[PDB]
Protein backbone atom coordinates (compact mmCIF):
# COMPACT_ATOMS: atom_id res chain seq x y z
CA UNK A 1 0.00 0.00 0.00
CA UNK A 2 1.97 2.58 -1.65
CA UNK A 3 1.90 6.24 0.42
CA UNK A 4 1.31 8.70 -2.97
CA UNK A 5 2.16 12.48 -2.50
CA UNK A 6 0.19 14.80 -5.34
CA UNK A 7 1.69 15.35 -8.52
CA UNK A 8 3.78 18.82 -7.35
CA UNK A 9 3.92 20.18 -10.75
CA UNK A 10 1.49 23.35 -10.10
CA UNK A 11 3.30 24.20 -7.01
CA UNK A 12 6.92 23.99 -8.75
CA UNK A 13 6.08 26.58 -11.01
CA UNK A 14 5.94 28.78 -7.97
CA UNK A 15 8.55 28.68 -5.91
CA UNK A 16 10.87 31.96 -5.74
CA UNK A 17 14.03 32.61 -3.61
CA UNK A 18 14.00 35.53 -1.48
CA UNK A 19 18.04 36.88 -0.05
CA UNK A 20 18.11 40.17 2.33
CA UNK A 21 21.67 40.51 3.52
CA UNK A 22 23.22 37.29 3.94
CA UNK A 23 20.47 34.76 4.50
CA UNK A 24 18.38 33.57 1.79
CA UNK A 25 15.16 30.71 1.82
CA UNK A 26 12.24 29.91 -0.55
CA UNK A 27 8.98 32.06 -1.24
CA UNK A 28 5.52 31.33 -2.97
CA UNK A 29 4.86 33.98 -5.95
CA UNK A 30 1.24 33.49 -6.47
CA UNK A 31 -0.58 36.82 -8.35
CA UNK A 32 2.23 39.75 -7.89
CA UNK A 33 2.84 38.67 -4.38
CA UNK A 34 5.34 36.73 -3.05
CA UNK A 35 5.14 34.80 0.45
CA UNK A 36 7.58 33.74 2.53
CA UNK A 37 8.83 33.70 6.56
CA UNK A 38 9.11 37.14 7.30
CA UNK A 39 12.77 35.87 9.67
CA UNK A 40 14.24 36.78 6.40
CA UNK A 41 14.96 40.47 7.63
CA UNK A 42 16.90 38.46 10.48
CA UNK A 43 21.02 37.62 10.43
CA UNK A 44 22.15 34.95 12.96
CA UNK A 45 22.92 37.87 15.47
CA UNK A 46 19.58 39.74 14.70
CA UNK A 47 17.26 36.35 15.70
CA UNK A 48 18.08 36.30 19.28
CA UNK A 49 15.39 38.93 20.47
CA UNK A 50 14.33 40.49 17.04
CA UNK A 51 11.27 43.06 16.65
CA UNK A 52 10.38 42.29 13.34
CA UNK A 53 8.10 45.47 13.53
CA UNK A 54 10.73 48.00 14.67
CA UNK A 55 12.65 46.00 12.13
CA UNK A 56 10.86 46.29 8.76
CA UNK A 57 10.26 50.21 8.73
CA UNK A 58 13.99 50.34 8.03
CA UNK A 59 14.08 48.12 5.07
CA UNK A 60 13.22 49.52 1.44
CA UNK A 61 12.34 47.80 -1.43
CA UNK A 62 15.35 46.87 -3.15
CA UNK A 63 16.78 45.28 0.14
CA UNK A 64 15.11 42.24 -1.26
CA UNK A 65 16.16 40.36 -3.75
CA UNK A 66 13.70 38.11 -5.64
CA UNK A 67 14.77 35.77 -8.33
CA UNK A 68 12.19 33.46 -10.14
CA UNK A 69 15.19 30.75 -12.51
CA UNK A 70 17.25 33.33 -14.01
CA UNK A 71 14.96 36.41 -14.10
CA UNK A 72 15.45 39.25 -11.44
CA UNK A 73 11.74 40.46 -9.98
CA UNK A 74 11.36 44.31 -9.05
CA UNK A 75 10.18 44.45 -5.89
CA UNK A 76 7.56 47.50 -5.22
CA UNK A 77 5.98 47.14 -1.75
CA UNK A 78 6.47 45.38 1.82
CA UNK A 79 3.82 44.56 4.51
CA UNK A 80 3.74 41.96 7.40
CA UNK A 81 0.98 39.61 8.21
CA UNK A 82 1.35 37.88 11.68
CA UNK A 83 4.23 35.98 10.63
CA UNK A 84 4.48 35.83 7.31
CA UNK A 85 6.29 38.89 4.66
CA UNK A 86 4.45 39.79 1.64
CA UNK A 87 6.79 41.10 -1.30
CA UNK A 88 4.27 43.02 -3.67
CA UNK A 89 6.25 42.69 -7.58
CA UNK A 90 5.82 44.37 -10.60
CA UNK A 91 4.86 41.25 -12.18
CA UNK A 92 1.81 38.59 -12.09
CA UNK A 93 3.67 35.37 -12.38
CA UNK A 94 1.63 33.50 -15.26
CA UNK A 95 1.99 30.36 -14.13
CA UNK A 96 -0.39 31.06 -11.12
CA UNK A 97 -2.66 27.90 -10.44
CA UNK A 98 -6.03 28.26 -9.22
CA UNK A 99 -6.01 27.90 -5.26
CA UNK A 100 -6.88 29.21 -1.91
CA UNK A 101 -5.49 29.31 1.59
CA UNK A 102 -6.82 26.56 4.29
CA UNK A 103 -5.90 25.64 7.66
CA UNK A 104 -5.70 21.82 8.76
CA UNK A 105 -6.47 20.23 12.18
CA UNK A 106 -4.15 17.86 13.47
CA UNK A 107 -3.97 14.69 12.14
CA UNK A 108 -4.71 15.36 8.60
CA UNK A 109 -2.41 14.78 5.69
CA UNK A 110 -0.65 16.96 3.28
CA UNK A 111 2.02 16.82 0.57
CA UNK A 112 5.22 18.89 1.08
CA UNK A 113 7.98 20.05 -2.00
CA UNK A 114 11.08 20.37 0.26
CA UNK A 115 13.04 23.50 -1.79
CA UNK A 116 16.44 22.82 -0.02
CA UNK A 117 18.01 25.88 -2.05
CA UNK A 118 15.59 27.36 -3.89
CA UNK A 119 14.61 25.26 -6.03
CA UNK A 120 12.54 22.07 -5.74
CA UNK A 121 14.59 19.14 -4.61
CA UNK A 122 11.50 16.57 -3.26
CA UNK A 123 8.26 15.44 -2.48
CA UNK A 124 6.45 13.83 0.14
CA UNK A 125 3.56 12.78 1.79
CA UNK A 126 3.05 13.51 5.57
CA UNK A 127 0.29 14.54 8.49
CA UNK A 128 0.32 16.61 10.67
CA UNK A 129 0.91 15.14 14.37
CA UNK A 130 -1.05 16.03 17.73
CA UNK A 131 2.05 18.08 19.00
CA UNK A 132 1.74 20.11 15.57
CA UNK A 133 4.94 19.37 14.10
CA UNK A 134 6.16 17.59 11.00
CA UNK A 135 8.83 14.35 10.58
CA UNK A 136 9.73 15.11 7.22
CA UNK A 137 13.78 15.85 5.66
CA UNK A 138 16.71 16.44 7.45
CA UNK A 139 18.78 18.75 5.09
CA UNK A 140 17.97 21.90 5.73
CA UNK A 141 17.80 25.40 3.41
CA UNK A 142 14.21 24.51 3.29
CA UNK A 143 12.95 27.25 5.13
CA UNK A 144 9.58 28.23 3.02
CA UNK A 145 9.00 25.08 1.80
CA UNK A 146 5.14 24.69 1.79
CA UNK A 147 2.36 22.08 2.24
CA UNK A 148 -0.44 21.48 -0.18
CA UNK A 149 -3.39 19.50 -0.99
CA UNK A 150 -5.17 18.93 -4.73
CA UNK A 151 -8.89 18.83 -5.15
CA UNK A 152 -9.22 18.19 -9.00
CA UNK A 153 -7.68 21.12 -10.26
CA UNK A 154 -7.61 23.81 -7.20
CA UNK A 155 -4.32 23.96 -4.99
CA UNK A 156 -4.70 24.34 -0.80
CA UNK A 157 -2.37 25.31 0.57
CA UNK A 158 -2.05 25.10 4.33
CA UNK A 159 1.30 24.99 5.49
CA UNK A 160 5.00 26.75 5.24
CA UNK A 161 7.88 25.60 7.14
CA UNK A 162 9.97 28.33 9.60
CA UNK A 163 12.05 25.83 11.91
CA UNK A 164 13.86 23.21 12.61
CA UNK A 165 13.49 21.33 15.70
CA UNK A 166 16.65 19.71 17.45
CA UNK A 167 14.38 16.36 17.35
CA UNK A 168 14.89 16.73 12.98
CA UNK A 169 11.54 17.57 13.21
CA UNK A 170 10.23 21.24 11.63
CA UNK A 171 7.40 23.91 12.98
CA UNK A 172 5.49 26.86 10.91
CA UNK A 173 2.32 28.38 10.37
CA UNK A 174 -0.40 28.62 7.82
CA UNK A 175 0.05 30.87 4.38
CA UNK A 176 -1.76 33.82 6.74
CA UNK A 177 1.06 33.52 9.29
CA UNK A 178 -0.70 31.95 12.18
CA UNK A 179 1.52 29.37 13.90
CA UNK A 180 0.66 25.90 14.61
CA UNK A 181 1.66 24.33 17.90
CA UNK A 182 2.57 26.72 20.67
CA UNK A 183 5.96 27.60 19.08
CA UNK A 184 7.55 30.96 18.20
CA UNK A 185 10.00 32.27 15.67
CA UNK A 186 12.97 33.39 18.54
CA UNK A 187 16.30 32.05 19.11
CA UNK A 188 15.07 30.35 22.49
CA UNK A 189 14.84 26.84 23.44
CA UNK A 190 11.97 25.12 22.28
CA UNK A 191 10.95 21.43 22.28
CA UNK A 192 7.77 19.32 20.85
CA UNK A 193 5.34 18.30 23.27
CA UNK A 194 5.13 14.06 23.76
CA UNK A 195 3.37 12.64 21.00
CA UNK A 196 0.67 10.41 20.38
CA UNK A 197 -0.67 8.17 17.48
CA UNK A 198 -3.78 9.32 15.31
CA UNK A 199 -6.34 6.54 16.27
CA UNK A 200 -9.13 7.21 13.96
CA UNK A 201 -6.50 7.28 10.98
CA UNK A 202 -4.98 3.67 12.47
CA UNK A 203 -8.45 2.66 12.05
CA UNK A 204 -8.61 3.96 8.24
CA UNK A 205 -5.45 2.03 7.33
CA UNK A 206 -7.00 -1.44 8.92
CA UNK A 207 -9.96 -1.15 6.55
CA UNK A 208 -7.49 -1.19 3.49
CA UNK A 209 -5.98 -3.82 4.76
CA UNK A 210 -9.15 -5.62 4.81
CA UNK A 211 -10.33 -4.55 1.60
CA UNK A 212 -6.64 -5.94 -0.20
CA UNK A 213 -7.58 -9.07 1.73
CA UNK A 214 -5.65 -9.04 4.89
CA UNK A 215 -8.40 -10.35 7.64
CA UNK A 216 -6.29 -12.60 9.88
CA UNK A 217 -6.45 -9.68 12.67
CA UNK A 218 -10.78 -9.53 12.42
CA UNK A 219 -12.26 -11.57 15.31
CA UNK A 220 -15.70 -12.06 16.27
CA UNK A 221 -16.19 -9.53 19.38
CA UNK A 222 -17.48 -5.45 19.42
CA UNK A 223 -16.26 -3.21 22.00
CA UNK A 224 -18.08 0.11 23.64
CA UNK A 225 -16.62 3.30 22.97
CA UNK A 226 -16.18 3.80 26.67
CA UNK A 227 -14.15 0.47 26.82
CA UNK A 228 -11.71 0.88 24.03
CA UNK A 229 -10.29 4.90 25.54
CA UNK A 230 -9.61 3.36 28.32
CA UNK A 231 -7.46 0.81 26.35
CA UNK A 232 -6.31 3.81 24.27
CA UNK A 233 -5.11 5.74 27.17
CA UNK A 234 -3.18 3.11 28.22
CA UNK A 235 -1.45 2.69 25.04
CA UNK A 236 -0.98 6.34 24.07
CA UNK A 237 -3.87 6.49 21.47
CA UNK A 238 -6.07 9.57 20.73
CA UNK A 239 -9.66 9.14 22.44
CA UNK A 240 -12.29 8.51 19.26
CA UNK A 241 -15.36 10.34 18.83
CA UNK A 242 -18.68 10.14 17.47
CA UNK A 243 -17.24 12.34 15.18
CA UNK A 244 -14.29 10.41 14.28
CA UNK A 245 -17.29 7.42 14.20
CA UNK A 246 -18.87 9.01 11.61
CA UNK A 247 -16.72 9.80 9.24
CA UNK A 248 -15.27 5.76 8.99
CA UNK A 249 -19.43 5.14 8.48
CA UNK A 250 -18.82 4.66 4.42
CA UNK A 251 -15.72 2.10 4.76
CA UNK A 252 -17.77 0.22 7.69
CA UNK A 253 -20.97 0.07 4.61
CA UNK A 254 -18.05 -1.30 2.05
CA UNK A 255 -16.47 -3.97 3.97
CA UNK A 256 -19.20 -4.98 6.15
CA UNK A 257 -17.43 -4.45 9.51
CA UNK A 258 -18.72 -2.46 12.07
CA UNK A 259 -17.09 0.32 13.75
CA UNK A 260 -16.97 -1.13 16.89
CA UNK A 261 -15.93 -3.80 15.71
CA UNK A 262 -12.62 -2.69 14.27
CA UNK A 263 -12.13 -0.93 17.88
CA UNK A 264 -12.20 -4.55 18.82
CA UNK A 265 -9.55 -5.67 16.36
CA UNK A 266 -7.87 -2.57 17.03
CA UNK A 267 -7.85 -3.77 21.06
CA UNK A 268 -6.28 -6.52 21.03
CA UNK A 269 -3.54 -5.76 18.50
CA UNK A 270 -2.65 -3.65 21.32
CA UNK A 271 -2.95 -5.63 24.00
CA UNK A 272 -1.74 -8.88 23.01
CA UNK A 273 0.67 -7.96 20.26
CA UNK A 274 0.83 -8.65 16.42
CA UNK A 275 2.29 -11.81 17.13
CA UNK A 276 4.74 -12.02 14.16
CA UNK A 277 2.39 -11.53 11.35
CA UNK A 278 1.87 -8.34 9.22
CA UNK A 279 -0.17 -6.06 7.92
CA UNK A 280 -0.12 -5.05 4.77
CA UNK A 281 3.51 -5.53 4.85
CA UNK A 282 4.30 -3.74 7.82
CA UNK A 283 5.09 -5.03 11.90
CA UNK A 284 3.84 -1.52 12.93
CA UNK A 285 0.16 0.14 12.91
CA UNK A 286 0.55 2.73 10.35
CA UNK A 287 -1.47 6.21 11.40
CA UNK A 288 -0.73 8.36 8.12
CA UNK A 289 -3.77 7.77 6.03
CA UNK A 290 -7.01 9.16 6.48
CA UNK A 291 -10.44 8.45 6.01
CA UNK A 292 -10.54 10.76 2.94
CA UNK A 293 -7.06 8.87 1.81
CA UNK A 294 -8.08 5.23 2.16
CA UNK A 295 -11.18 5.80 -0.27
CA UNK A 296 -9.56 8.25 -2.88
CA UNK A 297 -7.16 5.59 -3.22
CA UNK A 298 -9.82 2.38 -3.21
CA UNK A 299 -12.62 3.93 -5.09
CA UNK B 1 14.14 10.12 7.68
CA UNK B 2 11.98 10.99 4.70
CA UNK B 3 11.11 8.96 1.63
CA UNK B 4 11.27 11.30 -0.90
CA UNK B 5 10.33 11.33 -4.67
CA UNK B 6 11.41 13.76 -7.08
CA UNK B 7 9.54 16.68 -8.14
CA UNK B 8 7.00 15.62 -10.99
CA UNK B 9 5.88 18.64 -12.83
CA UNK B 10 8.62 17.81 -15.91
CA UNK B 11 6.92 14.42 -16.44
CA UNK B 12 3.48 15.53 -15.77
CA UNK B 13 3.66 17.89 -19.33
CA UNK B 14 4.70 14.74 -21.05
CA UNK B 15 1.07 12.19 -19.94
CA UNK B 16 -1.16 11.91 -22.75
CA UNK B 17 -4.05 9.52 -22.85
CA UNK B 18 -3.87 6.90 -26.11
CA UNK B 19 -7.04 5.15 -27.06
CA UNK B 20 -7.10 2.14 -29.57
CA UNK B 21 -11.23 0.69 -30.10
CA UNK B 22 -12.71 -0.34 -26.57
CA UNK B 23 -9.10 -0.05 -25.10
CA UNK B 24 -7.34 2.93 -23.20
CA UNK B 25 -3.93 3.65 -21.32
CA UNK B 26 -1.49 6.23 -20.41
CA UNK B 27 1.24 7.09 -23.03
CA UNK B 28 4.41 9.74 -22.68
CA UNK B 29 4.32 12.36 -25.04
CA UNK B 30 8.57 13.34 -26.35
CA UNK B 31 8.89 15.72 -29.20
CA UNK B 32 6.88 14.52 -31.84
CA UNK B 33 6.65 10.96 -30.72
CA UNK B 34 4.10 9.22 -28.17
CA UNK B 35 5.16 5.90 -26.53
CA UNK B 36 2.74 3.43 -24.80
CA UNK B 37 2.48 -0.20 -24.24
CA UNK B 38 2.02 -2.12 -27.39
CA UNK B 39 -1.15 -4.27 -25.55
CA UNK B 40 -3.17 -1.23 -26.62
CA UNK B 41 -4.59 -2.97 -29.80
CA UNK B 42 -5.54 -5.86 -27.92
CA UNK B 43 -9.23 -7.03 -26.37
CA UNK B 44 -9.91 -9.07 -23.65
CA UNK B 45 -9.41 -12.47 -25.56
CA UNK B 46 -6.16 -11.81 -27.60
CA UNK B 47 -4.04 -11.22 -24.15
CA UNK B 48 -4.04 -14.74 -23.65
CA UNK B 49 -1.85 -15.47 -27.48
CA UNK B 50 -2.17 -12.46 -28.89
CA UNK B 51 0.10 -11.93 -32.34
CA UNK B 52 1.24 -8.13 -32.11
CA UNK B 53 2.81 -8.45 -35.71
CA UNK B 54 -0.26 -9.71 -37.17
CA UNK B 55 -2.45 -6.88 -35.04
CA UNK B 56 -0.43 -3.93 -35.85
CA UNK B 57 -0.58 -4.88 -40.02
CA UNK B 58 -4.49 -4.61 -39.94
CA UNK B 59 -4.39 -0.93 -38.22
CA UNK B 60 -3.99 2.62 -39.69
CA UNK B 61 -3.47 6.07 -38.42
CA UNK B 62 -6.60 6.96 -38.02
CA UNK B 63 -7.33 4.28 -35.84
CA UNK B 64 -5.36 5.54 -32.92
CA UNK B 65 -6.64 8.41 -30.59
CA UNK B 66 -4.67 10.65 -28.56
CA UNK B 67 -5.86 13.11 -26.56
CA UNK B 68 -3.09 15.64 -24.53
CA UNK B 69 -5.52 17.22 -22.44
CA UNK B 70 -8.38 18.85 -23.85
CA UNK B 71 -6.89 18.57 -27.35
CA UNK B 72 -6.43 15.82 -29.98
CA UNK B 73 -3.54 14.79 -31.40
CA UNK B 74 -3.38 13.70 -35.33
CA UNK B 75 -1.12 10.51 -35.47
CA UNK B 76 0.72 10.17 -39.00
CA UNK B 77 2.89 6.94 -38.14
CA UNK B 78 2.91 4.13 -35.93
CA UNK B 79 5.68 1.84 -35.38
CA UNK B 80 6.85 -1.31 -33.01
CA UNK B 81 10.28 -1.61 -30.99
CA UNK B 82 9.98 -4.91 -28.61
CA UNK B 83 6.83 -4.50 -26.43
CA UNK B 84 6.80 -0.82 -26.42
CA UNK B 85 4.23 1.15 -29.26
CA UNK B 86 5.80 4.54 -31.31
CA UNK B 87 3.13 6.68 -32.31
CA UNK B 88 4.29 9.55 -34.22
CA UNK B 89 2.45 12.85 -34.45
CA UNK B 90 2.50 16.34 -36.41
CA UNK B 91 2.71 18.43 -33.30
CA UNK B 92 5.65 18.26 -30.95
CA UNK B 93 5.71 18.50 -27.41
CA UNK B 94 5.99 22.31 -26.38
CA UNK B 95 6.64 21.40 -22.50
CA UNK B 96 9.14 18.46 -23.40
CA UNK B 97 12.13 18.34 -21.05
CA UNK B 98 15.84 17.60 -21.34
CA UNK B 99 15.44 13.95 -20.92
CA UNK B 100 17.25 10.47 -21.86
CA UNK B 101 16.05 7.10 -21.85
CA UNK B 102 18.07 4.26 -19.39
CA UNK B 103 17.67 1.18 -18.36
CA UNK B 104 18.22 0.25 -14.58
CA UNK B 105 19.53 -2.75 -12.39
CA UNK B 106 17.92 -4.30 -9.66
CA UNK B 107 18.59 -2.42 -6.36
CA UNK B 108 18.25 1.04 -8.34
CA UNK B 109 15.38 3.07 -6.91
CA UNK B 110 13.25 5.99 -8.94
CA UNK B 111 9.85 7.78 -8.65
CA UNK B 112 6.92 6.93 -10.49
CA UNK B 113 3.63 8.87 -11.37
CA UNK B 114 0.62 7.22 -11.53
CA UNK B 115 -2.30 8.06 -14.06
CA UNK B 116 -5.20 5.81 -13.15
CA UNK B 117 -7.06 7.79 -16.26
CA UNK B 118 -4.67 10.02 -18.70
CA UNK B 119 -4.23 12.56 -15.66
CA UNK B 120 -2.08 11.89 -13.32
CA UNK B 121 -3.25 11.35 -10.08
CA UNK B 122 -0.29 10.59 -7.58
CA UNK B 123 3.85 10.00 -6.92
CA UNK B 124 5.47 7.94 -5.23
CA UNK B 125 9.21 6.52 -4.53
CA UNK B 126 10.40 3.01 -4.93
CA UNK B 127 12.96 0.25 -5.83
CA UNK B 128 13.42 -2.41 -8.30
CA UNK B 129 13.50 -5.90 -6.33
CA UNK B 130 15.26 -8.35 -7.04
CA UNK B 131 13.05 -10.43 -8.81
CA UNK B 132 12.29 -7.91 -10.77
CA UNK B 133 8.85 -6.74 -9.72
CA UNK B 134 7.58 -3.32 -8.58
CA UNK B 135 5.66 -2.93 -5.27
CA UNK B 136 2.96 0.02 -6.67
CA UNK B 137 -0.49 0.65 -7.09
CA UNK B 138 -3.22 -1.24 -6.48
CA UNK B 139 -6.44 0.34 -8.09
CA UNK B 140 -5.61 -0.35 -12.02
CA UNK B 141 -6.18 1.66 -15.26
CA UNK B 142 -2.73 3.07 -14.99
CA UNK B 143 -1.13 0.99 -17.33
CA UNK B 144 1.79 3.38 -19.09
CA UNK B 145 2.53 4.83 -15.97
CA UNK B 146 6.33 5.87 -16.18
CA UNK B 147 9.34 5.78 -13.78
CA UNK B 148 11.99 8.31 -13.57
CA UNK B 149 15.00 10.27 -11.76
CA UNK B 150 15.75 13.64 -12.31
CA UNK B 151 19.94 14.85 -11.82
CA UNK B 152 20.76 18.36 -13.09
CA UNK B 153 17.44 19.49 -14.73
CA UNK B 154 17.70 16.33 -17.11
CA UNK B 155 14.55 13.89 -16.76
CA UNK B 156 16.07 9.93 -16.81
CA UNK B 157 13.29 7.18 -17.86
CA UNK B 158 14.14 4.14 -16.84
CA UNK B 159 10.54 2.23 -16.70
CA UNK B 160 7.12 1.62 -18.18
CA UNK B 161 4.15 -0.28 -16.54
CA UNK B 162 2.71 -3.01 -18.44
CA UNK B 163 1.02 -6.00 -16.37
CA UNK B 164 -0.31 -6.71 -12.95
CA UNK B 165 1.02 -9.59 -11.55
CA UNK B 166 -1.30 -12.10 -8.97
CA UNK B 167 0.33 -10.24 -5.52
CA UNK B 168 -0.54 -6.81 -6.14
CA UNK B 169 3.07 -6.11 -8.00
CA UNK B 170 3.43 -4.51 -11.31
CA UNK B 171 6.50 -5.58 -13.61
CA UNK B 172 6.89 -3.61 -17.20
CA UNK B 173 9.89 -2.30 -19.30
CA UNK B 174 12.37 0.13 -20.15
CA UNK B 175 11.28 2.96 -22.59
CA UNK B 176 13.31 0.49 -25.61
CA UNK B 177 10.12 -1.88 -25.03
CA UNK B 178 12.60 -4.47 -23.27
CA UNK B 179 11.05 -6.38 -20.30
CA UNK B 180 12.85 -6.35 -16.84
CA UNK B 181 13.05 -9.88 -16.15
CA UNK B 182 11.26 -13.08 -17.31
CA UNK B 183 7.51 -11.70 -17.75
CA UNK B 184 6.25 -11.23 -21.14
CA UNK B 185 2.96 -8.83 -21.71
CA UNK B 186 0.85 -12.03 -22.43
CA UNK B 187 -2.54 -12.87 -19.89
CA UNK B 188 -0.75 -16.20 -18.86
CA UNK B 189 -0.37 -17.52 -15.24
CA UNK B 190 3.04 -16.02 -15.06
CA UNK B 191 4.47 -15.59 -11.15
CA UNK B 192 7.65 -13.56 -9.44
CA UNK B 193 10.25 -15.71 -7.92
CA UNK B 194 11.05 -15.61 -4.64
CA UNK B 195 12.48 -12.01 -3.65
CA UNK B 196 15.06 -10.77 -1.42
CA UNK B 197 16.45 -8.27 0.85
CA UNK B 198 18.52 -5.25 -0.98
CA UNK B 199 21.96 -5.92 1.32
CA UNK B 200 23.58 -3.05 0.41
CA UNK B 201 20.63 -0.56 0.77
CA UNK B 202 20.48 -2.03 4.31
CA UNK B 203 23.95 -1.17 5.03
CA UNK B 204 23.53 2.70 3.44
CA UNK B 205 20.60 2.98 5.56
CA UNK B 206 22.39 1.68 8.95
CA UNK B 207 25.31 4.70 7.69
CA UNK B 208 22.29 7.34 7.74
CA UNK B 209 21.32 5.93 10.76
CA UNK B 210 24.71 6.86 12.58
CA UNK B 211 24.68 10.15 10.81
CA UNK B 212 21.73 11.32 12.62
CA UNK B 213 23.31 9.76 15.81
CA UNK B 214 21.55 6.60 16.30
CA UNK B 215 24.11 4.28 17.54
CA UNK B 216 22.57 1.76 19.47
CA UNK B 217 23.00 -1.24 17.28
CA UNK B 218 26.72 -0.55 16.92
CA UNK B 219 28.98 -3.29 18.67
CA UNK B 220 33.60 -4.05 19.27
CA UNK B 221 33.07 -7.05 16.75
CA UNK B 222 34.23 -7.33 13.10
CA UNK B 223 33.75 -10.14 10.43
CA UNK B 224 35.10 -11.44 6.93
CA UNK B 225 33.25 -11.71 3.85
CA UNK B 226 32.45 -15.26 3.65
CA UNK B 227 31.40 -15.41 7.17
CA UNK B 228 29.01 -12.18 6.64
CA UNK B 229 27.08 -13.81 3.24
CA UNK B 230 26.70 -17.35 5.07
CA UNK B 231 24.35 -15.72 7.70
CA UNK B 232 22.70 -12.92 5.27
CA UNK B 233 21.12 -16.06 3.06
CA UNK B 234 19.87 -17.45 5.72
CA UNK B 235 18.06 -14.57 6.49
CA UNK B 236 17.20 -13.99 2.66
CA UNK B 237 19.48 -11.22 2.49
CA UNK B 238 21.14 -10.98 -1.23
CA UNK B 239 25.06 -11.92 -1.16
CA UNK B 240 27.22 -8.82 -0.55
CA UNK B 241 30.12 -8.51 -3.63
CA UNK B 242 33.19 -6.44 -3.49
CA UNK B 243 31.66 -4.09 -5.60
CA UNK B 244 28.83 -3.19 -3.25
CA UNK B 245 31.80 -3.07 -0.89
CA UNK B 246 33.40 -0.42 -2.29
CA UNK B 247 30.57 1.57 -3.31
CA UNK B 248 30.36 1.96 0.99
CA UNK B 249 33.41 3.16 1.10
CA UNK B 250 32.27 7.32 1.06
CA UNK B 251 29.84 6.46 4.07
CA UNK B 252 32.33 4.27 6.02
CA UNK B 253 35.17 7.40 5.37
CA UNK B 254 32.87 10.26 6.53
CA UNK B 255 31.20 8.12 9.35
CA UNK B 256 34.97 6.52 10.40
CA UNK B 257 33.00 2.72 10.60
CA UNK B 258 34.82 0.46 8.36
CA UNK B 259 32.28 -1.55 6.06
CA UNK B 260 33.20 -5.08 7.38
CA UNK B 261 32.77 -3.65 11.06
CA UNK B 262 28.90 -2.28 10.04
CA UNK B 263 28.26 -5.95 8.32
CA UNK B 264 28.70 -7.29 11.87
CA UNK B 265 26.27 -4.41 13.40
CA UNK B 266 23.64 -6.13 10.90
CA UNK B 267 24.60 -9.53 11.20
CA UNK B 268 23.91 -9.28 15.50
CA UNK B 269 20.36 -7.39 14.40
CA UNK B 270 19.79 -10.67 11.49
CA UNK B 271 21.29 -13.33 13.90
CA UNK B 272 19.95 -12.18 17.68
CA UNK B 273 16.99 -9.72 16.28
CA UNK B 274 15.57 -6.63 17.44
CA UNK B 275 12.30 -6.94 19.84
CA UNK B 276 11.21 -4.02 21.21
CA UNK B 277 13.75 -0.75 19.86
CA UNK B 278 13.16 0.35 16.56
CA UNK B 279 16.15 2.30 14.59
CA UNK B 280 15.06 5.27 12.47
CA UNK B 281 11.63 4.74 13.35
CA UNK B 282 10.91 1.41 11.82
CA UNK B 283 11.04 -1.55 13.59
CA UNK B 284 12.00 -3.23 10.32
CA UNK B 285 14.88 -2.87 8.04
CA UNK B 286 14.83 -0.31 5.41
CA UNK B 287 15.75 -1.34 1.60
CA UNK B 288 14.39 1.08 -0.43
CA UNK B 289 17.75 3.96 0.09
CA UNK B 290 20.50 3.77 -2.22
CA UNK B 291 24.35 4.57 -0.93
CA UNK B 292 24.12 7.32 -3.56
CA UNK B 293 20.27 8.28 -1.90
CA UNK B 294 21.91 8.59 1.20
CA UNK B 295 24.46 10.98 0.40
CA UNK B 296 22.37 13.34 -1.35
CA UNK B 297 20.27 14.22 1.76
CA UNK B 298 22.61 13.55 4.68
CA UNK B 299 25.82 16.01 2.65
Amino acid sequence: FRKMAFPSGKVEGCMVQVTCGTTTLNGLWLDDVVYCPRHVICTSEDMLNPNYEDLLIRKSNHNFLVQAGNVQLRVIGHSMQNCVLKLKVDTANPKTPKYKFVRIQPGQTFSVLACYNGSPSGVYQCAMRPNFTIKGSFLNGSCGSVGFNIDYDCVSFCYMAHMELPTGVHAGTDLEGNFYGPFVDRQTAQAAGTDTTITVNVLAWLYAAVINGDRWFLNRFTTTLNDFNLVAMKYNYEPLTQDHVDILGPLSAQTGIAVLDMCASLKELLQNGMNGRTILGSALLEDEFTPFDVVRQCS
